[PDB]
């Protein structure tokens, strides 16, 4: 009966009204790219194509969350911290002496199926707290709250306090935006990704350069966050999800993606765009996982990774969302180290590089090469390892 659409439009010419007018809702207007999501009822399809100045039609898409239940099952196991395996694999704990993540200019944001916000173990690095569901930014406790647990574990793994309790994250010290795409099922449309990404560049006051020096992320002064991280991914490349990507990428934002669990030979999308760094998964054993999806950028510990779940609670997943977090905090790390050493934030790489001179570069040039020597496509450049990270961007 009605249908969502998210309309790329000539916002000179475009009128929502012509919508409403052939029976539509507006569910969205993006600040950020020239597009705006609506309902169209079926038949109207044809008018919404050359509705003035209507430039492009693109459906809604859907992707899915990546992490699942681990085989070795089970929970925090002692009345004490752990670490998990995954988080000395990838060197992190050395680092912190230096930093935690806990430089205040510094925010990731997670884009799932939302956080457990009073989570003991989290409560202290959550900072923003949203829900893109259905279209309609909502920052209501109850609406930002994870239903599935997956966000919880995802955000456990960048963040968790090192404290007493529970687990330990990459960043134990970084401010979490949570913004959840996903639903209870941990299906998500597109549509509300895309909205995510941008409430993530916004962050919490709605603008995205207040000051209006073009510095976004890395700026004391803005709210934007400097790492996204999507534990998510889907099979369709849509151009205003694409260009929601590019607004990130341009605002100096790290964006960080799993893979894919499906043995597949390149990664999802988000995954697979040039602008993100697809996150294969490895195991205990420094083994690539056999459902993680093929040519990714980095790998990292994606298998019997436990962390924090609700409520106030702990879990042992895995997938191609497992490893992701691994990256994002391991990107924390560099980005607060820099900052608290220079008055800056490094740039975001490209997939190519093999420079000291930003975060991707870094990441490529002091990830563990494991199988065949350089790049391959299983391991991608290797497997992340924040102390070594941090020693380049510093040396
Ligand atoms: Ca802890
Ligand atoms: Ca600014
Ligand atoms: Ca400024
Ligand atoms: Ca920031
Ligand atoms: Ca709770
Ligand atoms: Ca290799």
């Amino acid at each position: 009966n009605t249908i969502r659409v998210i309309v790329s439009v000539d916002k000179a010419k475009f009128n929502p009204h012509e919508v409403l007018g052939i029976g539509g809702h507006i569910v969205y207007q993006f600040k950020l790219i020239p597009a705006v999501v609506v309902d169209v009822p079926a038949n109207a399809v044809g008018k919404l194509k050359k509705m003035p100045g209507v430039e492009k039609v693109e459906f809604d898409h859907q992707a899915v969350l990546l992490g699942k239940p681990s085989w070795l099952g089970g929970g925090s196991t002692q009345p004490a911290q752990t670490i998990p395996w995954g988080i000395e694999r990838v060197k992190a704990p050395s680092v912190w002496s230096i930093t935690d993540g806990s430089v205040s200019v510094i925010q990731v944001a997670v884009l799932d199926t939302g956080v457990d916000y009073d989570h003991p173990d989290l409560a202290a690095n959550i900072a923003w707290c949203v829900s893109t569901l259905r279209g309609k930014v909502s920052t209501k406790l109850r609406d930002c709250a994870d239903q599935n647990g997956h966000g919880t574990h995802v955000i456990g793994t960048i963040a968790a306090l090192n404290n007493d309790i529970g687990v330990v994250g990459v960043a134990p010290g970084v401010q979490i935006y949570s913004v959840r795409v996903l639903d209870a099922r941990g299906s998500g449309s597109y549509s509300d990704i895309a909205i995510g990404i941008e409430q993530a560049i916004l962050g919490p006051d709605g603008v995205a350069d207040k000051d209006g020096d073009g510095i976004i992320a890395g700026d004391p002064d803005d709210a934007a966050a400097e790492v996204i991280s999507m534990s998510l991914g889907g099979p369709a490349d849509d151009s205003y999800l694409y260009d929601m990507i590019i607004q990130a990428y341009n605002a100096g934002i790290v964006i960080v993606a799993a893979s894919g669990n499906e043995g597949a030979p390149s990664p999802s999308y988000p995954a697979a765009y040039p602008e993100v760094i697809a996150v294969g998964a490895i195991d205990s054993n420094d083994n690539i996982a056999s459902f993680s999806n093929r040519q990714p950028e980095v790998s990292a510990p994606g298998v019997d990774i436990l962390s924090t779940y609700p409520d106030d609670s702990y879990e042992t997943l895995m997938g191609t969302a497992m490893a992701t977090p691994h990256v994002s905090g391991v990107v924390a790390l560099i980005q607060a180290a820099y900052y608290q050493k220079y008055g800056k934030i490094l740039p975001v790489g490209t997939f190519d590089d093999i420079s000291k001179n930003t975060v991707r570069g870094i990441l490529h040039i002091t990830a563990d090469d494991l199988g065949p020597t350089g790049w391959d496509a299983d391991y991608g450049y290797g497997v992340v390892r924040a102390a070594l990270a941090v020693q380049a961007a510093l040396g």
